[PDB]
């Protein structure tokens, strides 16, 4: 009848997901370099 | 399901070999009258 710390932590955790994207970009660059 | 420098070098070598072979064939095909 009647009825910020966590937000920052989850935001940092989500931002840490960029490691996979960075690894994929590095792998793609290495593959492109191997061609030359 | 799924499966440059060296390529350029081999292409140049093949082109040079083909040019030499063509030149040799052209020289051989010259009329015997002009070759002797």
């Amino acid at each position: 009848g009647q009825l910020e710390d966590m937000a920052q932590r989850r935001k940092e955790a989500a931002d840490m997901l960029k490691a996979l994207q960075g690894a994929s970009q590095i792998i793609a660059e290495i593959r492109e370099t191997h061609l030359w």
